[PDB]
C-alpha cells in the first residue's frame, strides 16, 4: 500500500456473471461488509448510484458526508466497461479534476455463476500525494483485493 500508485494490471476469476457485478455496484457495495470484523476502519452509511456515461458513484460516511469518489467513461454492453474516477486529494468533489486518471475494465460472463474481470489503472499517480489515502477510503489490504472481499461475500 505504498504512498504512490503506479499503473498496474492485474485480472481474477470470481463467482459472478458481469451484469451481478454491476447490479449489485449500485444495489450496495458497501453493504459487502459483514456483521463481524470490519474491513474498513470508517463505518459505511449510505451510497448514491447512477447508471450512465461520465456517470458517478457516491458514499456517505457516518461522520464524513456523501461525496463522489469515482466516475465513469461509457458502459458497453455485457462484455466490457471503462471507467474515470472522480475524486479529490481529500475526499472533495470539484467542477473538474486536474488529477483526473482513465481506467480500462472488462467484464466478461462465465457459467451461469462465473465471472473474469482484467481491472488496469493507469497513470493514477498523477494525484501523487495521499493517493493510497483516497485509496484507503475504498481499502484494499495487501492480503485481500476489492476482487476477493467483495467476490467472496457475493
Ligand atoms: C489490494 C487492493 C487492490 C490493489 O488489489 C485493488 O483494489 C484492485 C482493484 O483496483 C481492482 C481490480 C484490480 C480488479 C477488480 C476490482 C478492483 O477494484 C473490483 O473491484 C472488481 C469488482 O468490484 C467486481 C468484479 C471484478 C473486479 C475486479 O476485477
Amino acid at each position: 500500500m505504498p504512498e504512490e500508485i503506479p499503473d498496474v494490471r492485474k485480472s481474477v476469476v470470481v463467482a459472478a456473471s458481469v451484469e451481478h457485478c454491476f447490479e449489485v455496484f449500485t444495489s450496495r457495495p458497501a453493504d459487502w461488509w459483514p456483521p463481524s470484523h470490519v474491513l474498513v476502519k470508517k463505518e459505511r452509511a449510505g451510497l448514491a448510484f447512477e447508471p450512465f456515461v461520465g456517470g458517478r458513484y457516491y458514499e456517505w460516511d457516518i461522520d464524513g458526508t456523501e461525496i463522489v469518489w469515482g466516475r465513469i467513461l461509457e458502459w458497453d454492453p455485457p462484455h466490457r466497461l471503462a471507467m474515470t474516477w472522480r475524486i479529490d486529494g481529500h475526499w472533495q468533489s470539484v467542477p473538474d479534476d486536474d488529477r483526473a486518471s482513465e481506467i480500462e475494465v472488462d467484464f466478461v460472463p462465465n457459467g451461469s455463476g462465473g465471472t473474469r474481470v482484467e481491472l488496469a489503472h493507469v497513470k493514477l499517480h498523477r494525484h501523487g500525494d495521499g493517493a493510497w489515502n483516497i485509496h484507503k477510503a475504498l481499502d484494499g489490504p495487501s492480503p485481500g483485493e476489492t476482487l476477493a472481499r467483495f467476490a467472496n461475500v457475493i
